[PDB]
C-alpha cells in the first residue's frame, strides 16, 4: 500500500485498500472508511468493478439523460467518486468549508454552497437524481465567479470547475464531442 492518503497526499492514520495499493484517511475517503469489512475495497476499486460487470456502461451517454437518473446505489457511488476526485485537487481547499462574503463592490450569492455541504447532502441521501448533485457542484463555482468579478482569484473557480467537468465526463461516460 501507499504511505500517503490518496486524496490529500499527507501521512497519518491511514486505512489501506485490500484490492489496490491506495490508502486513505478516514474522512478523506467518500463514503467515510467503513468500521469493519475485511477485505475492504476503496471507491476506486468499486467503480472499476461496475465497469467490469457492464462493459457497455462505458459507451457514450448524453448529459441530459445522465442528469435525470435517479440516485440508485450505482449513481450514488458515481457521485461520491466524482466529489472525491474534486477533493483530490489541492485547490479544493478554497471551496471545502462554508464561505463568507464581505468585499467592497460585491454582494454574496443568494444560495451559498460548498463541498462539505455537498458531502453531507450525499451522506444523508438528500439528492433523488444525479441532477441535484451536479447542480449544487456547478453552483459552487458559479457563485465564486460572480462574487470575485474581475479579481484574478476568480480563476480558482475556473480551475476547480474544470477538474469537476473532466471527471464528470469520465465517470458518467459522457459522449465525446468537438
Ligand atoms: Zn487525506
Ligand atoms: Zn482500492
Ligand atoms: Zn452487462
Amino acid at each position: 500500500n501507499s504511505n500517503i492518503c490518496e486524496v490529500c497526499n499527507k501521512w497519518g492514520r491511514l486505512f489501506c485498500c485490500d484490492t489496490c495499493p491506495r490508502s486513505f484517511h478516514e474522512h478523506c475517503h467518500i463514503p467515510s472508511v467503513e468500521a469493519n469489512k475485511n477485505p475492504w475495497s476503496c471507491i476506486f476499486c468499486r467503480i472499476k468493478t461496475i465497469q467490469e460487470r457492464c462493459p457497455e456502461s462505458q459507451s457514450g451517454h448524453q448529459e441530459s439523460e445522465v442528469l435525470m437518473r435517479q440516485m440508485l446505489p450505482e449513481e450514488q457511488l458515481k457521485c461520491e467518486f466524482l466529489l472525491l476526485k474534486v477533493y483530490c485537487d489541492s485547490k479544493s481547499c478554497f471551496f471545502a468549508s462554508e464561505p463568507y462574503y464581505n468585499r467592497e463592490g460585491s454582494q454574496g450569492p443568494q444560495k451559498p454552497m460548498w463541498l462539505n455541504k455537498v458531502k453531507t447532502s450525499l451522506n444523508e441521501q438528500m439528492y433523488t437524481r444525479v441532477e441535484g448533485f451536479v447542480q449544487d457542484m456547478r453552483l459552487i463555482f458559479h457563485n465564486h465567479k460572480e462574487f470575485y468579478r474581475e479579481d484574478k482569484f476568480t480563476r480558482l473557480g475556473i480551475q476547480v470547475q474544470d477538474i469537476f467537468e473532466k471527471n464528470f465526463r469520465n465517470i458518467f461516460a459522457i459522449q465525446e464531442t468537438s
